[PDB]
């Protein structure tokens, strides 16, 4: 579900560049493409094995439809400046990065996000609970506007994921946004809305 | 309605102490106070006339009931070491310990809360959501088991506040809680779990080891 959650971040029917930083075979970018068919996707591997793993992927005819809108690059997305840029990871260039790391990366990773990120662009990632020190750190002179949103099993519950976007230059103080119950109360089935985003047939949008 | 939430987060029935470090005119530990029947509740004012101010608010009939068991002493939290003790603000001594500072501070604060609970006591605090980094932060080493329960005005919108508890000496990773929400859509009355948090009813208790 992770994959579906994240991706359903970017809410943006403009044309637009999208950089997925990993990790995974590319499943969120591959879900973004999906449902947003003016969207370029790039995916970020570090290793060859993992890029022609992706690569394979992409080949399947079951994602023939989106494709050709995706492209599968070999780059440590950790490196700083020139080795950055002669890695693949072009200054101010993506409108969206999205990420979401191993169990830290954050800030290696969101440093990375900020440098290749058009002015106002949007990071989105999504996380356990636990990191959201790590991820405001990471985001310190770099993104503002954060939009936290805590994912819950069911009523009463622990929060189990945690998703968070934000606007690279946004001074803007972070928020938690109403949180996202994945079922109800003695129901097996997920909610409507999170029913949607797990199915690409919706967005979640930020409050602005 | 901040103090209410806050005193709702003392779920103890023994005969236990409580500091409240008090940004405020002890509105909270008189809430404590008021549902804890045995509950000491000691409250900490930095300056003489906010002491003198909690003390006249204690005195007024409608707070009778409890009043003898709480004690306003005039100290300033931000206090270290000998000075922290001379000024009334003993070490190890607090079962509990409860904040809501005024809008570096949080580092003080939890420094002083670890200084003088017993081990494995008890920080609850309120706050803005806003504020979570610097909370964390501030617990860093002192305390853990991090709780943290956003507070939301109605269901959809924004938090608004931040409840957060956690144990001294504790090395457990923190918890989201399920939040709470205080108003269904389109009334003013509350919610029913956070009526009888309102009303002195019951307490908002951690989450049990298991």
């Amino acid at each position: 579900m992770d994959a579906m959650l994240l991706a359903s971040l970017v809410a943006d029917d403009r044309a637009c560049r999208i950089a997925d930083l990993g990790a995974g075979a590319g499943a969120a970018g591959m879900a973004v493409a999906a449902r947003l068919e003016k969207a370029e996707v790039t995916l970020y591997e570090r290793s060859q094995e993992m890029a022609e793993f992706a690569r394979r992927s992409l080949e399947l005819p079951d994602n023939a439809a989106f494709s050709a809108r995706i492209e599968v690059l070999e780059a440590d997305v950790t490196l700083r400046a020139k080795a950055r840029v002669e890695a693949g990871l072009p200054d101010e260039h993506f409108h969206h990065v999205i990420m979401n790391p191993p169990y830290g990366l954050f800030e290696d990773w969101i440093r990375t996000a900020s440098a290749i990120m058009v002015s106002g662009g949007q990071l989105s990632l999504i996380s356990r609970p636990q990191s959201v020190a790590e991820i405001i750190a990471a985001c310190g002179s770099r993104f503002g506007g954060l939009e936290i949103t805590l994912i819950h099993p069911r009523p009463g519950e622990d929060a189990v994921r945690m998703l968070v976007t934000a606007i690279k230059g946004s001074r803007a103080r972070l928020t938690f946004r109403a949180p996202l119950i994945m079922h109800e109360t003695g129901s097996h089935a997920f909610t409507p809305f999170v029913d949607d985003l797990n199915n690409g047939r919706a967005a979640y949008a930020r409050n602005v």
